[PDB]
């Protein structure tokens, strides 16, 4: 069923938290018993939002290897996102080791560092080009090297080195300023100029490491990002675009991290950005 048909028909019937409940029910449920270890207590911002066991991101370290993060791979798309929390004070050297272990090119970030009055994730890159940051925890070094301010987003390069060699890469950094808590973007138009933005940097790309994906929870707005951008590329490679049905995909992506899209909003949000961009990919 044409998308565009099924979201006028939940819209003229107003049953979103009906659609949303029903996902929230088929959606997998497995063990994510390293991340409820005692020892592993302040590595996670919020009780109630862990990595499943079989798709957590290990760090390469014998003393602990538990970092809040997930792999996303999606095999009819051929793309893979690792989708995490905001980093905390305590696992922003962990946040920086995972970036270099994983090669990753870009790092996408959906939330402001305060909102609603409280913080929503720690400073861990740098605000100045002659003040870069040091993690002694997992020996990089992290410089500001540009920063690109536009009206919805802000594009940084950064300097990544081995300082246990001398291998120097340039992550990129994509900064969405304008999403709310449990919100939606202003008009799919700014969130998709955003993605759209990240896919032509080589980001999201195969010659690289997975993307890293984050809000503060890194479930809502994340998947929200990975959601809209699975649903287009499969779009653009079917010989049926109008095959693709986004709760399905919600329902794979969800085999891989709980509690992608976090309210019946950011699901009829999502539908919104999907039907908008097709009308690019089908060839406008
Ligand atoms: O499709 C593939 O060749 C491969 C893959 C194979 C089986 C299952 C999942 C899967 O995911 C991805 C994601 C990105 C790139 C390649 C892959």
């Amino acid at each position: 069923m044409e998308m565009e048909k099924e979201f006028e028909q939940i819209d003229k019937s107003g049953s979103w938290a009906a659609i949303y409940q029903d996902i929230r029910h088929e959606a997998s449920d497995f063990p994510s018993r390293v991340a409820k270890l005692p020892k592993n207590k302040n590595r996670n911002r919020y009780r109630d939002v862990s990595p499943f066991d079989h798709s957590r991101i290990k760090l390469h370290q014998e003393d602990n290897d538990y970092i809040n993060a997930s792999l996303i791979k999606m095999e009819e798309a051929q793309r893979s996102y690792i989708l995490t929390q905001g980093p905390l004070p305590n696992t922003v050297g962990h946040f920086w080791e995972m970036v270099w272990e994983q090669k990753s090119r870009g790092v996408v970030m959906l939330n402001r560092v305060m909102e609603k009055g409280s913080l929503k994730c720690a400073q861990y890159w740098p605000q100045k080009e002659e003040k870069e940051m040091i993690f002694e925890d997992t020996n990089l070094k992290l410089t500001l090297i540009s920063e690109d301010i536009k009206s919805y987003y802000t594009v940084r390069q950064l300097e990544l080195e081995n300082l246990t060699t001398q291998e120097t890469r340039e992550i990129l950094h994509f900064h969405y300023t304008t999403w709310p808590d449990f919100g939606v973007p202003e008009s799919p138009a700014s969130f998709l100029n955003f993605l759209f933005k990240v896919r032509e940097s080589g980001s999201l790309s195969p010659e690289h490491g997975p993307v890293v994906v984050h809000c503060s929870a890194g479930i809502g707005r994340s998947g929200t990002f990975c959601l809209a951008d699975t649903c287009l590329l499969l779009m653009d490679k079917r010989k049926d675009p109008s095959s693709v049905d986004i709760k399905k995909v919600l329902l794979e992506m969800r085999k891989f991290r709980m509690g992608l899209i976090q309210t019946a909003d950011q699901l009829r949000f999502s539908y919104l950005a999907v039907i908008e961009g097709a009308k690019f990919i089908m060839g406008d």
